[PDB]
């Protein structure tokens, strides 16, 4: 069947560390006091949780409370363990407490307060410099979690908190994150449609940290080219065709042939034959101020079919695209 794959970096992290580190199911939660928190207002609702502005009445500090919706107990312990493992890491959201919500009877995670700059304002007014600055901040978070043997699996703007007034960034919502274990087959139903890596789209389960680097590439492409989303698929199948119309079909076939992956025969009628496009074709007078030869070269090294060939987060930090960023 398919040829196995392993990450080219951080394969050994979960071997070198003790079992309690990654064996999330064995972790015992020391529950905090739910009466310490007063909910102020709802901030958002997703498929797996509701997030609220809150006050920790014990220290009069603003906090964010994420109340989990009833789901498998394994998904809840996994997020808790990942958050505790990553706590203190650069640009990782800080988990401050874990309480039992009295109404839902589910865990409520308490985080450090965040103040999101309006999403439309960020998309529409971040400069070329600000894009590079914040991309570098995301890379610090990704190299940290990858170096800690964790893949985020849901990198997208909704999961990046930017307090522009304070040049502060946090990588949030670790609910889909997982521990990377070489040879482990993972669920391909992760990430939002437009951010899914070719590995997910061809049903290749032995993926790794490099999935996050593809999603980072999609987020960057959309920002610099002013095309939201960059790969605009109608469904999961058309999503791969949209990617093939840019990266070309020849390299897609080279990719699946390397891993002995067979495409779903549904693709025989819809994929066609497409040449690889030069990135300069997406440049126009309304996005030229966000594009540079360095930006294109960086994007070219993230958006590769072969998950083993993409820049890693640490290599990405060395790229000329970030030379202008004050470090
Ligand atoms: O929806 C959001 C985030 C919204 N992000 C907006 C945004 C993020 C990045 C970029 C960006 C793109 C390319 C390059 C550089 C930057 C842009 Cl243009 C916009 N926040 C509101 C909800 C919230 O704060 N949730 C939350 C808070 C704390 C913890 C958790 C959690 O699940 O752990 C959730």
């Amino acid at each position: 069947g398919p040829v196995p794959s392993r990450a080219r970096v951080y394969t050994d992290v979960n071997t070198h560390r003790p079992s309690e580190y990654w064996d999330y199911e064995s972790h015992v939660v020391e529950w905090g006091n739910q009466d310490d928190y007063q909910l102020v207002r709802k901030l958002g609702r997703g498929k797996y949780s509701e997030v609220f502005e809150a006050i920790n009445i014990t220290n009069n500090e603003k906090v964010v409370v994420k109340i989990l919706k009833p789901v498998a107990a394994a998904k809840i312990k996994r997020e808790i363990k990942i958050l505790e493992n990553l706590r203190g890491g650069p640009n990782i959201i800080t988990l401050a407490d874990i309480v039992k919500d009295p109404v839902s009877r589910t865990p409520a995670l308490v985080f450090e307060h965040v103040n999101n700059t309006d999403f439309k304002q960020l998309y529409q007014t971040l400069t070329d410099y600000d894009i590079r600055f914040y991309m570098y901040e995301i890379l610090k978070a990704l190299d940290y979690c990858h170096s800690m043997g964790i893949m985020h699996r849901d990198v997208k703007p909704h999961n990046v908190m930017i307090d522009h007034e304070h040049r502060k960034l946090r990588l949030i919502d670790w609910g889909l994150a997982e521990f990377y274990h070489p040879g482990q087959e993972y669920n391909v139903r992760v990430a939002s449609r437009y951010f899914k890596g070719p590995e997910l789209l061809v049903d290749y389960q032995m993926y790794d940290y490099s999935l996050d680097m593809w999603s980072l590439g999609c987020m960057l492409a959309s920002m610099i080219f002013r095309k939201e989303p960059f790969f605009h698929g109608h469904d999961n199948y058309d999503q791969l065709v949209r990617i093939a119309k840019v990266l070309g079909t020849e390299d897609l076939y080279d990719y699946i042939d390397k891993y002995n992956i067979e495409l779903d025969p549904r693709f025989n009628d819809i994929l066609g034959r497409h040449s690889r496009k030069r990135w300069e074709r997406f440049v126009h007078s309304e996005n030229q101020h966000l594009v540079s030869p360095e930006a294109l070269d960086f994007l070219d090294k993230l958006l590769r079919y072969d998950h083993q060939s993409r820049l890693t987060a640490r290599e990405a930090m060395e790229h000329p695209y970030f030379y202008t960023v004050v470090k």
